[PDB]
């Protein structure tokens, strides 16, 4: 479970690289949300905090889905 979650997080982090999301015209608040989630995700992974890893996974999944799809 731990490794599966780390892998999911790393995939989500890779898929939410701000440079690669330029074409989506994200608002500054969305960029900041992504930057914060990346910091939290990395920090949670490094410390093996499963609850915070779960939080960050749900957050990044939600963001990636919403920015990729109709308002």
């Amino acid at each position: 479970q731990h490794q599966a979650l780390v892998d999911q997080l790393h995939e989500l982090i890779a898929n939410t690289d701000l440079n690669k999301l330029s074409y989506l015209n994200l608002d500054a608040f969305q960029k900041r949300d992504i930057l914060a989630a990346h910091y939290i995700a990395k920090s949670a992974i490094r410390t093996k905090n499963l609850d915070q890893m779960t939080k960050a996974k749900q957050r990044l999944e939600s963001i990636y889905n919403s920015i990729s799809n109709p308002l």
